[PDB]
């Protein structure tokens, strides 16, 4: 059989044995089918690259339709297996249309039901656009659109691979268990680096948190680098991290980051998916030129995303948060469910010394040129006897808990535990 | 500082004598007071330049959020004056935490009452980021927005500003109702604004103007982002209307990333507010950024097709000269449920243009073609296929337009079929 054939992708894809066709084989250029994903009843429909290069047609778009129509009647989740250079160009304004009523079916479904798309083959036009409305996209190589693609795999295998365990994720959500929890608990602050003023990967610290053998399944890890999303699971239970990775333009929020941040928030609220959040920003950026609109734009949608949440959200300050950035990364104000930091932890409004050199301005200017850097050096020591400190964060009540690092694991799950599933 | 002084500035926005402060005057860096705007009940609240820049603390904040309070309980339009430098950097984290309260209150109240920004003066940081959260954001030049579409109105003095922002809150708050008779009263031949030729470009302009109210203003929002898309508020028949329009006359009228943005947001926010649509279509195709980057047309344009595709308030789409493509599907299509379609006499909707369409489905008998024939060769399958495909009878037979009009009756026609349709749904 060709290895375009949309029975043999189905049936890769598909729990073997599972699968029963929706409708009748045709040269429609779609193959749609419902199967069993590890269990869990799914719908999926594949492009038929075999005919006319799975070029997209009304008979085909409507096999599409009916899927969606029984996957949310049904409420299953929706996997489309694409390869397709687009629109029949010969079936003209019927084939846009049908088109078409396909993208407002998955708009009927989003939030509704989970919708997975496997990117196994070339795909443009109508078929760069379907993937764009669902929930996750999963790429294999052999198929710039930067931001549109989730997850890369090894091949088009590996892609169902990822593409099932996405499945799971979503439907087998399970429950938090708190003896899992402090099964895996570890020193995670000891992969930190020993300055406060080194960059590191936040990766490692993601996958401390996470259950041991696990796959963290990042989302755009090549986009804005400065943030990293994922899906993994905390004692069993799916959950979301969002982290700023000091890697990456020291870690700051930019237009790109908050856009990728505020479109995962919004992913796993619509699906009860409860979020760990763990910050260390030390400011946000302009685009190239000086530009701030995108990341005053984008900003807002990232303040939007946690202000609406009512998933439970936790955060975790590991080493220092400021300013506005502090606020955008689900602070107290925007309603966080709990919020915990490390001993060492800094929350401010910015670095000591750029504090004092604002707080002290005169002063600092009518000192002598030679005595002012040591005075700039000890207002700065003195102010950061008395701010910036967890406890002061503590006393206010913007932070509800300095923690032992060794306990990060039970203490964030407990939290996310005691939390209603909803409110917020 | 006298022209800075809140009071002053809320009493030039507010109808004379209607001023009752929320709360006692202070040193806070805000005031906050309920008033009307031309007999609507507004709540509003002015930053204060003449202390410490206008610079954000707790207590201000305060008064902000508890105006936030009395709106939402109330269900009034909140208007805020903006003046600031950014936050009270002596006041540490609780000062940080207050103007998150402040934006959490912005979030609460979106889409439920109207939110407008007037910006008079610098307003930098927490100052920034508060009139990005709302509805409309009005700009006096004398000022600057620090740390691009997030500015909807330029006004021209702080004066002006005050009054746009109270027509706007009109254009809010008095909706008002369709009107068969001044609908048609307002009726002209739209089409003779058109080029002769279909390929020279024009600004689409004149076009949604002479739709709209000929005594009317027409609130265009950021006219100069995203040139290739034009959207704003105006009056159809006396009713609050939003309008959408490609502008040939910019990058052909193509949609690209922040043309879809500027689409996807406005759809939004008259679908929150039970406003209108009117979509005049004339759009060609869609572009990447300039360096091929597809992402953001691809995101943003997905965003465009959830805007229309969840859209609830009426929504009607005409077709001028042309509609191609993917660019056609997302331009309020019956796919995605637009409320009517309409098209102008020989507009065209197709796949792409007919010449185009050939070259891909005949590129073998004319690339076989002599080449002193190729062109005549072209020029007859081009004509053939536009007998059969791309036409206004066409897509009447197949669905996708509900009426062929005259454009002599382009104004009445739009308005019986916002009129009739219900209020919510589609
Ligand atoms: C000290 C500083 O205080 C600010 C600055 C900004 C601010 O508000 C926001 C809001 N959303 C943001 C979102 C992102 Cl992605 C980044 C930064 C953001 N900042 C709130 C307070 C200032 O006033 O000078
Ligand atoms: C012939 C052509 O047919 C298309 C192309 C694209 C398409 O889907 C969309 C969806 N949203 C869009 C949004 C914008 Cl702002 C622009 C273009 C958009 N296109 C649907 C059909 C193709 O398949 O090649």
């Amino acid at each position: 059989l060709d290895p375009r054939d949309p029975l043999l992708r189905l049936s890769n894809f598909f729990d073997d044995g599972s699968v029963e066709l929706l409708h009748e084989r045709d040269r429609s250029g779609v193959l749609a089918a419902a199967g069993t994903v590890n269990g869990v009843r799914t719908i999926a429909f594949c492009t038929d690259g075999t005919v006319m290069g799975g070029a997209m047609g009304v008979e085909g778009c409507t096999h599409i339709v009916n899927a969606y129509d029984t996957a949310i009647e049904d409420q299953s989740p929706i996997v489309g297996i694409w390869h397709s250079g687009g629109a029949r160009l010969a079936e003209g304004v019927r084939a846009l249309h049908a088109v078409g009523q396909v993208f407002e079916a998955m708009i009927r479904a989003s939030g509704y039901i989970p919708q997975i798309s496997v990117v196994v083959g070339f795909a443009a036009g109508g078929a760069a656009y379907g993937p764009a409305l669902t929930d996750v996209v999963v790429m294999a190589p052999e198929s710039k659109k930067s931001g549109v693609c989730h997850i890369v795999a090894d091949d088009e295998l590996d892609a169902y691979d990822r593409g099932r365990r996405l499945v799971g994720l979503f439907c087998q959500q399970g429950h938090f268990d708190r003896s899992k929890a402090e099964a895996g608990d570890t020193d995670i602050h000891a992969l930190l680096p020993e300055s406060s003023r080194r960059a590191y990967d936040v990766r490692p610290i993601v996958t401390a948190i996470l259950d041991a053998d696990t796959p963290f399944d990042e989302f755009q890890a090549n986009w804005a680098p400065s943030m990293v999303v994922g899906l993994g699971r905390l004692s069993g239970r799916t959950v979301g991290v969002l982290a700023n990775n000091p890697l990456r333009l020291g870690g700051c929020l930019n237009s790109e980051s908050a856009e990728k941040a505020a479109r995962f928030v919004r992913l796993c609220d619509a699906f009860g998916i409860p979020l760990v959040v763990v910050v260390d920003v030390p400011g946000y950026l302009p685009g190239v030129d000086q530009e701030w609109g995108g990341v005053v734009r984008r900003g807002a949608k990232l303040l939007h995303a946690f202000g609406e949440c009512t998933v439970p959200r936790v955060t975790l300050v590991t080493r220092k948060t400021y300013g506005g950035a502090y606020i955008a990364m689900n602070s107290r104000s925007l309603n966080a469910t709990k919020v915990f930091a490390w001993p060492d932890a800094e929350v401010a409004v910015m670095g000591a010394k750029a504090a004092v050199g604002i707080l002290h301005k005169k002063k600092l200017a009518a000192a002598p040129e030679h005595e002012r850097e040591a005075l700039h050096d000890q207002l700065a020591a003195e102010h950061e006897r008395i701010a910036g400190g967890v406890d002061s964060a503590l006393d206010i009540g913007v932070v509800d808990e300095k923690i032992d690092p060794a306990h990060t694991r039970s203490k964030l799950t407990e939290a996310l535990a005691q939390a209603p599933a909803r409110r917020g």
